[PDB]
């Protein structure tokens, strides 16, 4: 599984609220969270169905 994967979600320092993805560890699931439009980790997808296809498999 890439190596960014199992991290918490990054806001970053932006002030947007832009809804983007994230795998959740613990859940194995794609999870929404908010993103300040600057400065993204890699744990940071567009959609539910590419964090998945990136992240979700072992």
């Amino acid at each position: 599984r890439p190596d960014f994967c199992l991290e918490p979600p990054y806001t970053g320092p932006g002030k947007a609220r832009i809804i983007r993805y994230f795998y959740n560890a613990k859940a194995g699931l794609a999870q929404t969270f908010v993103y300040g439009g600057g400065r993204a980790k890699r744990n940071n997808f567009k959609s539910a169905e590419d964090a998945l296809r990136t992240c979700g498999g072992a």
